[PDB]
């Protein structure tokens, strides 16, 4: 069965056959669409099919499907499974796996870049200190003095579920939040819970508005341990505006490296619970969401105050005016300091080209419209007008529960 | 089967049970989400009628009364006898209000129970239709103080005697392709504009010509009529800061009146049911004015503003967009024509959702349509999880009649 998507701006119609390879469920039924819901110990049994499906896809990608090398690999994985109950990926299969998880990430607008990914194999890692060293190397390589390079570091896979490797941070680099006694928050409200854990684990918090968090790292199912990323490895950008000279006096800055570290990478039925990955920012992530969400830094009022906009009626669009100026500032600051960033016009246009190419070469491109359309100026970006099909392919990045909810403390 | 929706900004969680009453299908399966796709007999009729009458009698606290059973009996007898049935006025009104209440793409539903329902089921000709429509236009416009209204023409019979308004809204601007290669006026209306011309309309061939009505009664060939211009309230667009804005020569109409949809109540199909409320500013200023395939004015506005149009990263498009939208709102307000900004409308809708969850067990909503096309995440609906599903009575899409009609 063939499925059509249409772009309502261009009338370009595309045909999807890739969705036929989809296994994992969506959350939707014939009676309910859950397309806007944020979040809608494996046995030998289920494992060999998952391995096989993956190795068939790998061997096809390399034009060796059905070859002796393909068949010997299936056989060797099969024996390894029923003997040791799991298996190990070859380096080439891991790299391919990690790239495809990104290729298949339906909420990622940056996927035109999917094949340029530096994969760091950290499967020989055994301790939290080993992890810290790996993560430092990743930050330094990815940062590259502002000329950002996509990378992923992959710690050992899950075994019995009791020896998991985890990065407790939700991103490698992120700012602390501190609920105050009067009920206000200092710093980033998204990171209050995790900040409170670090403090409990013995971090001495500077208690400012932009304190880079320490890494809280769990190796081999052991209690996690704290480490400070050397400050010389943490690239940051002071935020100023090309025209408004008071803008710098808001005291704003952000870090250049967006490094999601709390997701789970599934490849061939194997579960890599610590797999921090980074690219570079689209300006709206910081300018729209991190700065202007009500539950984040929430700077809209203070900015609009300085701009002396009419704030007594929403229909002045004072919020919308302030929002553009803030986003101009983020992009200007990053460009001026020569740190990679992409604007939402450039990034969405690239994605449409990516998506069309994928339909031609691959038979489809799973995409989550709710996430792909940028959080400001939605309909003046080409994605708003693009119909999309969302379905789940493996290899994949998946959510997992926060480790503090599940971890059995050793003491 | 009992479903939670979370607001990620406020942490408020709502439990949805209303979805279990869902009748129609979404387009989605467990393998594929189609959430962003625009368009995803006697035997048939009695279940649909029963389901509707049951919810009606429940709504007036008479579920299982003799008057409930008697009406079920009487409708049943009438379908058996005539293969269709007629709604009582009270059922018609209830059904239309509920079709709006159920409209998952409508952000304006806090208003759902204040709807003036005009019963045009006695209408027989296109002239009749024109009369009913002018009355609706005048009623709803109300010299700028807009009132929600719907006008309901006769229900489908054998599908060869359909009433249709061929226009997509009661009031829209014409579109003409020129030698040029380009388009004058509204590109969305080019083909319908041609149909009018080929039917006999003398087009003034300008940028903002109000189209004629093309009206189909009882399955006949449709007929042209001009709405008295005195009934079409329009707003010149100026900006409260930029004097040059008026020189762009932009205007829009006050009454948004969708006329191409199909109202289904208790299995009956009302193929001409034009309805109107009032505008949210973004519909005009973001979509109608700035879509590349609509009036597409971003570039002219940005030039007038002397912004750096060399690079997308200067956010010149975004800057022009905000100002165009300030100008729309300012102009409607200055002229006392009802309009709502996207902050106000989305705040109301979040309140409406809480009311519906509390009093009804849920509120079908399509997040893709509900989130404004500008400044999405600085409105509260962006952060609101929504469940989309189909309840009846409903408004449904139907194919444009020119592909259907036998001349
Ligand atoms: C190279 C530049 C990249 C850009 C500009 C980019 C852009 C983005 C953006 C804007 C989002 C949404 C973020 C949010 O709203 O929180 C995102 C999500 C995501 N991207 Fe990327 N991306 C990039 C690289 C990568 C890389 C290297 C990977 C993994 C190898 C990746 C995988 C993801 C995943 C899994 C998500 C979903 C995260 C979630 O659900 O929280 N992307 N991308
Ligand atoms: C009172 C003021 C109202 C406001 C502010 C309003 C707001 C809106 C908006 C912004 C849309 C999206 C339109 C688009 O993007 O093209 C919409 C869609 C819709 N509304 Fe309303 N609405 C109002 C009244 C009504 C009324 C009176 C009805 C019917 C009785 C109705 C039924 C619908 C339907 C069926 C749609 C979806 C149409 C489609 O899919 O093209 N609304 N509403
Ligand atoms: C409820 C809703 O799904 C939620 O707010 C989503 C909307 N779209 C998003 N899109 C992106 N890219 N990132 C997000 O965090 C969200 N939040
Ligand atoms: C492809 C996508 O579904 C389409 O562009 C939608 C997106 N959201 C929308 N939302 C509203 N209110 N109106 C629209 O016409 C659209 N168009
Ligand atoms: N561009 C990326 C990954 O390359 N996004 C990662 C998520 C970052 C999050 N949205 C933030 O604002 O910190
Ligand atoms: N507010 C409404 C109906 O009350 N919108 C209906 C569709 C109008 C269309 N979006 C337009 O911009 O002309
Ligand atoms: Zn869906």
């Amino acid at each position: 069965r063939f499925l059509k998507v249409k772009n309502w701006e261009t009338d370009v119609v595309l045909t999807d056959t890739l969705h036929l390879k989809s296994t994992l469920e969506t959350g939707c039924t014939e009676h309910i669409c859950m397309g806007s819901i944020m979040l809608p110990v494996r046995t030998k049994d289920q494992l060999f099919p998952l391995a096989k499906e993956f190795l068939d896809q790998y061997y096809s990608s390399i034009k060796r499907f059905g070859s002796k090398a393909h068949m010997d690999r299936l056989e060797e994985v099969n024996k390894e499974i029923e003997s040791t109950s799991t298996y190990q990926l070859k380096d080439t299969e891991l790299i391919y796996g990690a790239k495809h998880a990104w290729r298949n990430a339906s909420r990622c607008v940056g996927r035109i870049q999917w094949s340029k990914l530096q994969v760091f194999d950290a499967r020989d890692c055994t301790t939290a200190h080993g992890m810290f060293n790996y993560i430092c190397n990743h930050v330094k390589y990815a940062t590259n003095k502002g000329n950002l390079r996509s990378a992923i570091t992959i710690f050992p896979q899950r075994t019995d579920g009791k020896h998991d490797f985890r990065v407790w941070n939700s991103q490698l680099i992120r700012y602390a939040g501190y609920k105050q006694p009067d009920g206000s928050t200092l710093g980033d409200p998204a990171n209050v819970q995790f900040t409170e854990i670090c403090i409990q684990q013995g971090w001495k918090a500077p208690r400012g508005r932009f304190d880079v968090l320490p890494l809280l790292l769990q190796a081999n199912g052991n209690d996690p341990e704290l480490f400070q990323i050397p400050p010389e490895l943490v690239l940051e950008v002071p935020i100023r505006h090309p025209k408004f000279d008071w803008f710098k006096d808001l005291g704003l800055k952000w870090y250049g490296l967006p490094a999601v570290s709390n997701m789970l990478l599934e490849i061939g039925g194997l579960e890599f619970s610590a797999c921090p990955f980074s690219g570079w920012y689209m300006g709206t992530e910081i300018g729209v969401r991190d700065y202007c969400d009500n539950s984040r830094y929430n700077i809209l009022e203070e900015v609009a105050k300085k701009m002396d906009l009419d704030m007594r009626k929403t229909s002045s669009l004072w919020k919308d005016q302030a929002l553009v100026e803030i986003n101009i500032a983020v992009l200007y600051s990053f460009q001026s300091d020569k740190v990679t960033i992409v604007d939402h016009h450039s990034a969405t246009e690239s994605f449409i080209k990516h998506m069309e190419n994928e339909y031609r070469c691959r038979g489809g491109c799973p995409a989550d419209w709710v996430w792909i359309v940028p959080p400001m100026s939605g309909s003046i970006t080409p994605v708003f007008h693009q119909e999309m099909l969302n379905y789940r392919l493996t290899p994949s990045f998946e959510y997992q529960p926060d480790p503090w909810n599940t971890h059995v403390w050793k003491g």
